[PDB]
């Protein structure tokens, strides 16, 4: 099935998912000099105080921390968004090496990893109806660089050895995603897509300018996970990032002067 290898990676996905070559695919390179400040952007609001995490899952292409989204609890609003978007899961993409791993790039610079906090537009009732809409989803993307440890990531790192292989899950209650944010909420935003199959064009992307720092040791624990299931040949879960796609007829907007 699809993956990140030579034989089933990003350059192959268009054969099962023709929208891979569509008009608003993600990720993209963010050219910081051509992005334009947009005074029409409203203040961004990340409201994660009542977030209810449930579980952490290795799905064979990343690990997802999943949330109870059956009520307004952890939401994103403001900035480019109309209405309220509810947090359902987050996950990361990372490299085999510190020099690559992110999906978005900034003036062609690749970060060591990228966090995606996925939210759906509550006008559409649930996530599955939201992914049928061009404004169904909003993803907060956050770059990771290797330097000082991020304390609010350590509870994630310490449970990874319990979900080493595809299809494994563990309880992951009482996790506070506010510990994964940087200080500043300055961001770039543009319309795009899922970066994994089915690559649907539903997404308002909001990519924070300030990266978080994680330690070498934290990111090395991500690279011990496996793409395969238990009892199949071991393939390390590394380089699970899609490269930058053509910008096409889009402009990237900046929240900051
Ligand atoms: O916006 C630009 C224009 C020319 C070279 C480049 O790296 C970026
Ligand atoms: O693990 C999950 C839970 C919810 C939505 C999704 O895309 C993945
Ligand atoms: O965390 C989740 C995962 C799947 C569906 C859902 O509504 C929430
Ligand atoms: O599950 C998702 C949802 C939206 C964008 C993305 O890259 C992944
Ligand atoms: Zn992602």
């Amino acid at each position: 099935h699809w993956g990140y290898g030579k034989h089933n990676g990003p350059e192959h996905w268009h054969k099962d998912f023709p929208i891979a070559k569509g008009e608003r695919q993600s990720p993209v390179d963010i050219d910081t000099h051509t992005a334009k400040y947009d005074p029409s952007l409203k203040p961004l609001s990340v409201s994660y105080d009542q977030a209810t995490s449930l579980r952490i899952l290795n799905n064979g292409h990343a690990f997802n921390v999943e949330f109870d989204d059956s009520q307004d609890k952890a939401v994103l609003k403001g900035g480019p968004l109309d209405g309220t978007y509810r947090l359902i899961q987050f996950h990361f993409h990372w490299g085999s090496l510190d020099g690559q791993g992110s999906e978005h790039t900034v003036d062609k610079k690749k970060y060591a990893a990228e966090l995606h906090l996925v939210h759906w537009n509550t006008k559409y009732g649930d996530f599955g109806k939201a992914v049928q809409q061009p404004d169904g989803l909003a993803v907060l993307g956050i770059f990771l660089k290797v330097g000082s440890a991020k304390p609010g990531l350590q509870k994630v790192v310490d449970v990874l050895d319990s979900i080493k292989t595809k299809g494994k899950s563990a309880d992951f209650t009482n996790f506070d995603p506010r510990g994964l944010l940087p200080e500043s909420l300055d961001y770039w935003t543009y319309p795009g897509s899922l970066t994994t199959p089915p690559l649907l064009e539903c997404v308002t992307w909001i990519v924070l300018k300030e990266p978080i720092s994680v330690s070498s040791e934290q990111v090395l624990k991500f690279r011990k996970l496996n793409f395969n299931g238990e009892g199949e040949p071991e393939e390390l879960m590394v380089d699970n990032w899609r490269p930058a796609q053509p910008l096409k007829n889009r402009q990237i907007k900046a929240s900051f002067k």
